[PDB]
């Protein structure tokens, strides 16, 4: 059965698309305002050398801190998000931040050479750039695999904005107080996404693949948290981060 999208579901999609268009820059025009990327010789991928230099950390921390601010703005526009207590809103944003960033970064990701391409060679990011920020292969290798699998879904922008919203409004995040309200908000979004796929996505299982990507994001989130903790132990690391990054991941 292929029910039509209701007037409410149409309204939810239009709000999320408008929210995304106002909070995501496909021209990466603010990147010149971040602390500059610095790339040093690290062919071997030496953990000791990367931790001693963290050459790409100020730039990548700025990239993530900037994206968190945009995610905060996007979330405020999600239907029902403002009905939650401020406490539940902050818990949801903090716990989903890196996951949402991983979804948002897919637009700049290219399979032509397996990089996030955001302009000239300066704003072109590969596996080596993430390792230069103090992260290790247990995160970056499944991260590239995630980016490819996600890119291959060829998501409509409507499905992309619904997936980010569903990711943020998750009742199974630790520290949430009103899980039932969060679940009702998420179910309204999930039903919108499911209805949308069934009547707008042409042939040739997409919904189940999108749900699996959400489970993949949980694994990546946990590994990122473990890696951020190691990184935070490096002396003088806090100056290479930002106050927002310190709060969200600390
Ligand atoms: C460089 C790869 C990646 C992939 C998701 C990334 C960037 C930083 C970190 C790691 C972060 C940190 O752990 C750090 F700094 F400590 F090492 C922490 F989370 F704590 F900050 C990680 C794992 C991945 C990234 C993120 C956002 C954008 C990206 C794409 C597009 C846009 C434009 C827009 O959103 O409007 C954008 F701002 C950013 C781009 C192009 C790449």
């Amino acid at each position: 059965l292929r029910p039509k999208l209701s007037e409410e579901q149409q309204r939810i999609i239009a709000i999320l698309l408008d929210a995304h268009h106002k909070t995501y820059d496909p021209t990466y025009s603010d990147f010149c305002q971040f602390r500059p990327p610095v790339r040093v010789n690290d062919g071997g991928g030496s953990v000791t050398l990367e931790l001693s230099q963290l050459s790409m950390l100020p730039h990548l921390a700025d990239l993530v801190s900037y994206s968190i601010q945009k995610v905060i703005g996007f979330a405020k526009m999600i239907p029902g998000f403002r009905d939650l207590t401020s406490e539940d809103q902050i818990v949801l944003l903090k716990s989903s931040a890196i996951e949402v960033i991983m979804l948002r970064s897919n637009e700049s990701f290219t399979m032509d050479d397996m990089s996030w391409t955001c302009g000239n060679q300066d704003y072109k990011y590969r596996v080596s750039d993430v390792t230069k920020a103090g992260h290790s292969l247990e995160l970056i290798e499944p991260l590239i695999k995630f980016q490819v699998g996600l890119k291959k879904l060829n998501l409509h922008e409507e499905e992309h904005v619904l997936l980010m919203a569903i990711c943020i409004v998750s009742p199974d995040r630790p520290g949430v107080q009103d899980a039932a309200l969060i679940e009702a908000i998420q179910d309204r979004l999930s039903n919108t996404l499911q209805t949308y796929i069934r009547c707008r996505h042409p042939p040739p299982l997409l919904y189940a693949k999108m749900i699996q990507k959400l489970a993949d994001l949980r694994s990546l989130n946990e590994e990122h948290s473990k890696q951020y903790r190691c990184l935070s132990f490096q002396p003088e690391c806090s100056m290479k981060l930002t106050p927002l990054v310190l709060e969200v991941f600390g």
